[PDB]
């Protein structure tokens, strides 16, 4: 640290490392980057990919939601106990994105044609996720391990986003079910999740949810 | 004890095998057929229903960036610390990006949208360039001075792009020396050049 956030304004792909730095205890700045600047094209130009979140931690700077959700995994101690669990929790990570990716795609380009067979397909995207927690401590703890890790903040806001999306959709999964409200019940996110800065934002970028 | 299990073609397992054999390891191959494939029980037992899966002794991962995290992790390419290990990543996550417009083209829009992919390229392409230049010159690594799991996934997204349009390195001298450099590694150029690299098509759908 210190940490700063630099993004548009919006949830979207900050709304997970955000509640991971929440829920630790930690503390960051929010950067907001317009429309209206982004065309103006110099931060752009000056990012490594040309896209946003920038992340800064004291003299580091990185680019990718993921290398954020990670580098505070590593760092903070949410990455498993070993290097095997350490795999699990990749493996529930890179699910959550491509859940992520196919959300976005649907946010973005095809809202109102593809919404109807996207909410035809959810249960079967998010069964895996009710099959890992069954496999482990019956799903009374988190996705991987008995310590919370950066996978189990990305899970918990793409199943958030969800029943925005498609209210009752994990009605059919009791797991997935309760550790929305187990997750959402810690202090220190309860207090975030209720706050301002989390609940004045709109999910994504055009009006949809 | 690694065993790989995959369709027949390089896909999103040509990186993880080039770092195998570049890490003098050995691994099977169990090939999933169309047919196999479309026949359910392999998919439905899968945890994401898609392959790759993977093999290590008693370990099953499936998604092929945990398999090369995992790889890269256990055999020590994942920097020299927690701050080059973020810099790994963050390559990854550009090679993933770029990977996944690739295979959006390849699969759903390859006649109409390649022209349009061909222009992008340059500038999809530069941040690698523009990385290599940040770290001694280009003459080493993508990260550090040590090979990463990232070096193996970049190394495949520039040789599948020399495919895709002959010549996309031409103006980018640091990423076009690297990769005749790592495949000039002695253990890489035999299984570059050895039948189960070079008898696998790139794709599925017979383009590149
Ligand atoms: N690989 C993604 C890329 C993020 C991304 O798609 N950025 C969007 C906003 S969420 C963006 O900067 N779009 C503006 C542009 O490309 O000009 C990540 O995980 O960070
Ligand atoms: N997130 C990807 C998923 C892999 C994937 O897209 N698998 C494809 C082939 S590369 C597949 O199994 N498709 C068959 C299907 O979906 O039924 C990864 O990194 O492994
Ligand atoms: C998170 C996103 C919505 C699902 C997203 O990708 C995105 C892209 C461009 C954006 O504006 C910059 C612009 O003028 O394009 C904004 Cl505000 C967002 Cl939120
Ligand atoms: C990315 C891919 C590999 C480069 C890919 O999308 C893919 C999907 C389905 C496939 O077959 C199974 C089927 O019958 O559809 C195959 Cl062989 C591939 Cl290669
Ligand atoms: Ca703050
Ligand atoms: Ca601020
Ligand atoms: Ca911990
Ligand atoms: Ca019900
Ligand atoms: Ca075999
Ligand atoms: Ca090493």
């Amino acid at each position: 640290p210190p940490y700063t956030v630099v993004y548009f304004p919006v949830r979207g792909r900050c709304a997970a490392l955000r509640m991971l730095l929440a829920d630790q205890g930690q503390s960051w700045k929010e950067e907001v980057v317009t429309v209206e600047t982004w065309q103006e094209g110099s931060l752009k130009a000056s990012s490594l990919y040309g896209q946003l979140p920038k992340f800064q931690d004291g003299d580091l700077t990185l680019y990718q939601s993921n290398t954020i959700l990670r580098h505070l995994g590593r760092t903070l101690g949410l990455y498993g106990k070993d290097q095997q669990e350490a795999a699990l929790v990749d493996m529930v990570n890179d699910g959550v994105e491509d859940l992520r990716c196919k959300y976005i795609s649907l946010i973005v380009t095809n809202y109102e044609a593809g919404k109807d067979d996207y909410v035809k397909a959810l249960p079967g995207q998010l069964k895996p996720f009710e099959t890992l927690l069954s496999q482990n401590q019956g799903g009374k703890t988190f996705i991987v391990g008995d310590q919370i890790s950066f996978a189990d903040y990305n899970l918990l806001d793409l199943l958030l986003i969800h029943e925005v999306l498609a209210p009752g959709c994990l009605d059919a999964f009791p797991l997935l079910s309760a550790y929305v409200g187990r997750l959402s019940a810690r202090p220190k996110l309860k207090a975030f999740l209720a706050s301002p800065e989390y609940v004045n934002l709109p999910i994504n970028g055009n009006g949809k949810q």
